[PDB]
């Protein structure tokens, strides 16, 4: 199972690792993509995901987007893990680099509890320009199930543990 996680709260783990290397790890049952509405996993999570992945992400979510359409802003979609977990769920938090609402990032986290335990990024976090102190903040307040948070930087991990209330 996970291991080296420091505990924030009752279901709520963290952990200074790379995403993609602890999800080859784990294999866990479900991993978190930081997604975007159109599945474009270009850069940050996503594109690190689909990467590891040698494109099978990009090339199964240009047909879930053939057939759906865009996601909304706070919303997901359950697709395949391919050889990172069982599934990846792509959950869409704002991005306030393209003026999205902030407060759809607790809509975003609210996805985390349809599932019993997830391997999952700070949503919103890295290149989507929100306050990860206040992304963590928002997953502790709002997932109810097991999540274990791998956050990629040293230096923001000891300041999201060093800052925790």
């Amino acid at each position: 199972s996970f291991s080296g996680y420091l505990k924030l709260t009752d279901n709520v783990y963290i952990k200074n690792a790379d995403i993609v290397e602890e999800a080859k790890k784990v294999k866990p049952t479900v991993v978190v993509n930081a997604a975007n509405v159109y599945l474009k996993h270009g850069g940050g999570v996503a594109g690190a995901l689909n990467k590891a992945t040698n494109n099978a992400m990009q090339v199964e979510s240009d047909d879930y987007i053939a057939t759906n359409g865009p996601l909304k802003v706070g919303g997901s979609c359950v697709l395949s893990g391919h050889n990172l977990a069982k599934h990846c769920l792509h959950v869409v938090g704002p991005n306030v680099n393209k003026g999205e609402d902030i407060q759809l990032l607790k809509s975003a986290y609210e996805n985390f509890n349809q599932h019993e335990v997830l391997l999952a990024p700070l949503l919103s976090a890295g290149i989507f320009g929100a306050d990860p102190i206040h992304s963590l903040r928002v997953c502790v307040d709002t997932v109810r199930t097991n999540v274990y948070l791998a956050v990629f930087d040293k230096n923001l991990y000891d300041k999201l543990v060093s800052s925790f209330l």
